[PDB]
């Protein structure tokens, strides 16, 4: 399968909430998925290579692990504590919702999905999208999204 990123740029004012989304396209019991988010950069040959924190949480803090037949969400704790919630549904939607945006939330966000069967990594795929948090006069009233 491949990861699709419906929007490649999100432009949001400070204080808003935003949901970033990846979708799993293509052919997807006793299979498990590892899904997580991190910030990164568009390197020369490599995108989504290095893993940087999101709100001082790391990709290990944010990850979900679930069998093929289940959905999963991150804890209530990390949502109350950091205004983040990551969720995977049954239909290949994988998202992270960020509450109370600030300027320091800007960056390049990567979603990573690893498909595992009998402890062997069969697929590892990522998607990337930019988040720009804006302040002041030209910032929009709510988020503006640009399709990829
Ligand atoms: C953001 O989401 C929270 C729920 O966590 C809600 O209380 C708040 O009103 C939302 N903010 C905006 C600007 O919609
Ligand atoms: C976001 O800010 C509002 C104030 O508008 C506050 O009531 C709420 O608890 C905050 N949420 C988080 C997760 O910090």
């Amino acid at each position: 399968f491949k990861v699709a990123t419906p929007y490649s740029l999100y432009v949001c004012p400070e204080g808003q909430n935003v949901t970033l989304t990846c979708r799993l396209l293509g052919p997807v019991h006793d299979v498990t998925f590892y899904k997580t988010w991190y910030r990164s950069s568009r390197g020369e040959v490599q995108t989504c290579s290095e893993r940087r924190p999101i709100r001082q949480l790391t990709f290990q803090d944010l990850h979900l692990h679930h069998g093929g037949h289940q959905a999963a969400q991150t804890s209530h704790d990390l949502a109350q504590r950091h205004g983040l919630e990551s969720a995977s549904d049954h239909h290949g939607n994988f998202s992270i919702t960020m509450r109370n945006l600030t300027l320091l939330d800007s960056g390049l966000y990567c979603c990573l999905v690893v498909e595992i069967r009998h402890h062997h990594s069969e697929h590892r795929v990522h998607g990337a999208m930019e988040l720009q948090v804006q302040t002041g006069k030209d910032a929009p009233s709510n988020c503006v999204v640009y399709p990829s």
